[PDB]
């Protein structure tokens, strides 16, 4: 004790979940695991978050995982975990380090094969495991004697890659004896790429940097933003991975997006003499749908699984490892210009709200350490190019792209980091998918800033095809009505409706000012309203698709 | 004169699901499937239903599957399909006729393996097909040269076992030209099984029949119900296929479950000295936790993919074929007796479990179907006796709490001169909410009890009764319609305390047939209905 005044397979996991920084854990309960439940109730150190379902869950692990760099939740068998598979798949996708412990019969039922809740009734408890192989890069099946050793060969592959891990739990396993932990869970390819790598940007008379979501999934941000602040290295990255470096550093020029990155950007990065490329992956909506011009014959790109020395493959390097040693080199300083960089101001009228606009007062108005989360359709278009201040970071998804993760997601981020204020853009569509997580938000006394586009239906989608078509539109709730229907009262969230770019300043400085409170703001704009990026945008996916 | 002198893949797989009686589609739009979607909306003889998530539009279909006995539902590539996977589980362990239409990429940006949006990008477009393989009877990926031999395969298998397939449509492939269907869409085992049937049941002094969901799954309860008014024969169900017959027979026991059945009912089921078994699988919810006792020597039992008669295993027969065929037996009369069958009258007293059930099987109509949540709503509603023409909708063996309320939705849009009743709890409502906004603007009129007991009872009663994850944020239930957009000529919303205002309400509600009603009722966390009080132990000691 800090005053001076049987372990079991629970303890052990729990233990190792502590080691790799997780203080909460998501889910929903089931029979199958509120024995374990009850031991991550007892703990000093962590809290359980019980969420409303196991998508949402998943997805606040998710969130959580983007800002805390590894995020644990808890399913049941069967209906818990292929609930909560969606999420997963998410964050393999984007490389986030989640672990799902899925709660399963007790070993005896299933050495039976008896035909209990939560199966198919043929006998077959592992269904469901295999059904997670493409979307997990580990998964175990506990048992008494394999536990302590499964446990960690999945979290050190967790480590290892950063992508999910799933483990399943049977309830008389979490019961079982073990005893804790003896040692914590934690070069010349490596030194060849760093002098490649050096000698590259000491030649080059006009470098760029660009950075992506794998940088993100390893925590390496303020790594990569003071390798860049010292050398002055011009910096880039796409809109998968944005924030992988802070976006004040002077050498900051904005995000490449292919055709439809500004035209000085554009030029800069399509010029460059040498490209650096770290953690990027190169998608349809961070490339203009695949618009963009870079010449391998000049890049050294490092990715997790593999790096690409001027078109030479090599497999046999430690990404982190590499990207760490950066600040070894030395001597590096870029002493060309950077692009201008445009005057940032917003001077509102009483004019209705409209898209461009919206995105140029969020620019201006968003602060120094907060993080904006911005769902799929006009908010994470309208979103994306929008100049971050100091310390400030980003939630996006545009490779998996799956519509409502944003919200719970953005409730995990600001549990991961509560001295961050998180505002969340997400649309009526998407809100819909998700919405009932409020709960949670208003239980655990959470102070984001929230903004909901009513635009009558899915706008983005309308960009795309069929725009006055019926499946287009939605059912319209009262949204602003929403956290006092959950429970909320005054002092826990304050409700607004906005239509006016007065009234949006208002609302903006009004939350800002009060850290204290929940904010929950209905913008209304109209569903033929899209931000410049998306217009454009759009009617390439449209292309994309026939 | 005076002088002497097109057709596309996807209107052939709107054509198939016509065939199969579809009338309905549901899902979510992504831009991968909107092209399809147009094909849709063009339909004269079908209408889309879009859903708020596609979970939800999974388990809609599912109840749609249960009441109009075929069903489809409509997901984008990756994320919507991941999404509603739970649901298709549960449509493949319940064995409901569900196809799940997958919209994805062009087949030129699947070949050249294109990083686009809803992939893993690593180019690999087959993983979320794979991902279905235990979950579905068939699966194809279409080609616009094989699209229509492979539509028919996969809809065939649906018709021959009635479990769930899954059709992955490109979206050129879905404008590729096609031609109109040429064909419509569909021994001495058999015989030799109903001869063994018939010579049982002749011979029998006290036979005892047991039905399924199979049955069910099948559309075969009317058949079922039919060959048991002609012979009289004594029939029970399992909670697991409810309403596989009609529960006014007066030859209708209830429900056997295990050692926690009526005594008279155990007794008269476990004495029989011959027992056929209708599409019945035995689980831990449906069987007391396996605590029945039905002696295979004394037992013929027909499933879809097996029948086993007096302890010898037969497999090359057509379940639905025999089910059909047993209304042609001759000799059989059942001359015996059954079992022997309290008027409710309400007080001023708080709701209480054993009491709401009483009252809700004492008010309960004839045309009416009854759906009920695991949790109180299920272990209370499964034992009321239906009245003639009702139906129920469970799913013990699956499981799934929020799965009710779509599910009710879609049961009610598949028929809508049955009256759905859904019971569901706080905890459960809490996971489906979002189709309320549905309910709306499709102007279904259900009458919908939302059990506000401060959390999960049911899992109190399994195991740590004053623990923190049992409790859940209370929302104000009656104020949600009107949140989501309803107002006072659509939904009737109330909040029910005592066993008087419980009485009027649901009178209230049956007699107006052109609202739906969505009445919050208030009971204790501690309170739960007898047999979840016994179930409750029993899971426990399973777990143990
Ligand atoms: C789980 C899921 N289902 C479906 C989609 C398809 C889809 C998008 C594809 C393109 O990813 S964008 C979109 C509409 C979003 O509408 P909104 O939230 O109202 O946003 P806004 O009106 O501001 O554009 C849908 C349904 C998806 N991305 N994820
Ligand atoms: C999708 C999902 N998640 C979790 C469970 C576990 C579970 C049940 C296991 C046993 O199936 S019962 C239950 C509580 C239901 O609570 P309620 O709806 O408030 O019902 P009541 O309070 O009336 O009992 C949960 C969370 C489940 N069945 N399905
Ligand atoms: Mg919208
Ligand atoms: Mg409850």
């Amino acid at each position: 004790h800090s005053s001076g005044l049987m372990y079991t397979v629970g303890d052990y996991l729990l233990d190792r979940l502590h080691e790799l920084g997780i203080e909460e854990i998501f889910g929903v309960p089931g029979d199958y695991n509120l024995q374990f439940l009850d031991q991550i109730i007892s703990r000093e150190d962590m809290k359980w978050i019980g969420n409303a379902n196991e998508l949402n869950a998943s997805y606040m692990a998710d969130g959580y995982a983007r800002t805390k760099k590894a995020a644990a939740f808890l399913t049941t068998f069967g209906v818990g975990e292929l609930s909560a598979i969606n999420g997963l798949a998410g964050s393999y996708a984007e490389n986030l380090p989640v672990v799902e412990i899925v709660g399963s019969p007790t070993s005896k039922v299933q050495n039976d094969g008896k035909f209990v809740h939560h199966t198919l009734a043929d006998g077959d408890f592992k269904h469901f495991m295999k059904m997670h192989e493409p979307v997990t890069a580990a998964r175990t099946l506990l048992t008494a004697e394999n536990a302590t050793y499964e446990i960690d060969r999945v979290l050190s592959q967790l480590l290892k890659e950063r992508k999910p891990v799933y483990i399943n739990l049977p309830v008389d396993v979490a019961a079982a004896k073990a005893e804790k932990p003896a040692l914590s869970l934690e070069n010349t390819t490596e030194q060849v790429i760093l002098s490649k790598i050096e000698e590259s940007l000491k030649n080059a008379q006009k470098p760029v940097v660009i950075a992506g979501h794998e940088v993100i999934s390893f925590g390496l941000e303020k790594t990569v933003t003071q390798f860049v602040s010292e050398t002055k290295l011009p910096i880039t990255t796409l809109n998968f991975g944005k924030s992988a470096v802070d976006e004040s550093l002077p050498s900051f020029l904005g995000i490449y997006n292919g055709k439809l990155s500004e035209i000085s950007l554009k030029n800069f990065v399509e010029s460059a003499d040498f490209i650096l490329m770290l953690g990027v992956k190169l998608t349809d909506s961070s490339t203009g749908a695949f618009t963009h011009h870079l010449d391998e014959n000049k890049m050294i790109s490092l990715n997790i699984d593999e790096g690409i020395i001027f078109n030479k493959v090599v497999e046999d390097f430690d990404f982190r490892a590499v990207v760490s040693s950066l600040s070894e080199l030395k001597g590096i300083e870029y002493e060309g210009q950077y692009i201008d960089k445009q005057y940032e101001e917003f001077i509102p009228s009483s004019a209705p709200l409209s898209q461009d606009r919206l995105w140029q007062a969020v620019e201006s108005l968003t602060q120094s350490n907060e993080t904006i989360v911005a769902e799929q359709g006009t908010s994470f278009f309208g979103a994306s190019t929008i100049f971050l201040k100091s310390n400030s970071r980003f939630i996006g998804q545009p490779l998996w792209g799956s519509i409502g993760y944003t919200f719970p997601a953005a409730l995990g981020s600001q549990i991961a980091d509560k001295e961050s204020r998180h505002l969340l853009f997400i649309g009526d569509g998407s809100l819909q998918l998700t919405v009932q997580e409020l709960g949670l938000s208003i239980r655990e006394k959470l102070n984001p800033i929230c903004f909901i586009i009513n635009n009558d239906g899915y706008t983005v989608e309308r960009e795309i095809h069929g725009p006055t078509q019926s499946y287009n539109d939605i059912p319209m709730w009262n949204y602003s009505k929403l956290p006092e229907t959950f429970g909320a009262t005054e002092d826990r969230v304050v409700s607004k409706i906005v239509r006016t770019e007065n009234e949006f300043v208002s609302v903006m400085k009004e939350a800002q000012a009060d850290v204290n409170r929940m904010y929950w703001i209905e913008l209304v704009l109209e569903k033929e309203d899209a931000p410049k990026l998306l217009k454009k945008m759009g009617k390439l996916f449209a292309e994309q698709n026939k």
